[PDB]
């Protein structure tokens, strides 16, 4: 499935080149510009655990998820991964726990040492 494919066929987008965040571009977005630090970014996403559970979806809420990029308001993999996206892009991200919730996890949804899959659509970004 898609998690296996990004695991086996994704590109390492980390600075460290530690394979901690892998990406596949599913739909090419517009132009060349990616968001900047501090931009208000609007996304739709779905997240899955490595056991196959869908732990969340913004689509199911009928509202985008909004955050300020590069401020640690989201897991590290998101700050790194969304920073690579163009407006209108859809990507898949595979997030090792060191770039997600680590050994702590996050109750109730996220176990310790969890590798996470996300599908993310960058809707818009604005200063
Ligand atoms: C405690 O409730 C939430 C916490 C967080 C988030 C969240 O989003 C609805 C809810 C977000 C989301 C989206 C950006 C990436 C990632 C993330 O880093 N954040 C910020 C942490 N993240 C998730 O891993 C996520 O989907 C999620 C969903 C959750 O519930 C649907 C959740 O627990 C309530 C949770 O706890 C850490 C995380």
């Amino acid at each position: 499935g898609a998690p296996a494919t990004v695991t086996e066929q994704g590109e390492d987008i980390t600075s460290k080149k530690d394979r901690g965040v892998l990406k596949i571009v599913k739909r090419v977005g517009n132009g060349e510009e990616t968001p900047m630090i501090g931009d208000k970014v609007y996304v739709h996403y779905k997240g899955k655990l490595s056991n196959g559970k869908k732990f969340d979806s913004s689509h199911d809420r009928n509202e985008p998820f909004v955050f300020s990029l590069g401020k640690g308001q989201v897991i590290k993999a998101w700050d790194i991964g969304v920073a690579t996206m163009k407006k209108g892009e859809i990507c898949h991200l595979l997030c090792k726990p060191e770039y997600a919730y680590g050994s702590a996890g996050s109750l109730p949804k996220i176990p310790s040492n969890a590798t996470l899959f996300f599908e993310i659509e960058l809707l818009d970004f604005k200063g």
